[PDB]
């Protein structure tokens, strides 16, 4: 990856990172896409890159899309669950409460972030 | 790796094979046994290739992932193996088998508090009465 040849400086990358969620916080949604891609392309293993590029997709209402970055991001995280949090969004949103159901109680059960299980419980609460 | 062809498939978001159904489910099948068939001769490269083709045409298969997790394991691709093992856990979350697994790579990456993280999981979430032994013979040993 051009990451592994450390083709940009840390801190140049760095800024092209917040510069990215500088676009997406103003709605700049096709900029902040660009932005995200061009993160990932430099740094595919990067678990806040692909985070980002997959909140993009799922602003724009590509939820598979969001989900299967998603389901990356967890695994390079290998304990963070916000990833999966966020599946389970997705998943109500493609009419799979099940598969939904089961992302927010993994949160639940495995999680240490006490804002995100209070989050995911309010989901569990909704779903019939 | 099958990893970063996932995370490119996604950032092109182009026509994939997979979008087409190029490859019926009884020829994913077929291949699917032949990579098993090499893999239980200890043909590993050629397996390799097989569980590589398969996950480039279907990543989001724990099967297909499980297999290739192995392979990696077995060759000390720790990192490898354990992200792919995360992968697996990710798609089939009620299974705590990669979970365990990515324990034992953890372990070999010397990151035990990762290690340890994995183990308790399985002891404290799994229904597999054996797995919870091997899980917790690993802890003890921590
Ligand atoms: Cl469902
Ligand atoms: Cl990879
Ligand atoms: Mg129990």
């Amino acid at each position: 990856t051009l990451k592994d040849i450390n083709a940009i400086p840390d801190d140049m990358m760095d800024d092209i990172y917040s510069y990215a969620y500088d676009f997406y916080n103003k709605g700049r949604i096709e900029e902040a896409e660009v932005f995200f891609r061009f993160l990932c392309i430099y740094d595919f293993y990067n678990v806040d890159y692909i985070m980002g590029l997959a909140a993009i997709y799922q602003i724009k209402e590509q939820f598979q899309q969001a989900a299967d970055l998603y389901a990356v991001a967890f695994a390079l995280g290998k304990n963070d669950y916000t990833p999966v949090f966020h599946t389970g969004q997705c998943q109500l949103r493609l009419k799979a409460p099940l598969k939904a159901k089961e992302c927010f109680e993994l949160v639940i059960q495995h999680s240490n972030d006490e804002k995100l299980k209070i989050k995911a419980q309010s989901y569990l609460d909704a779903i019939q």
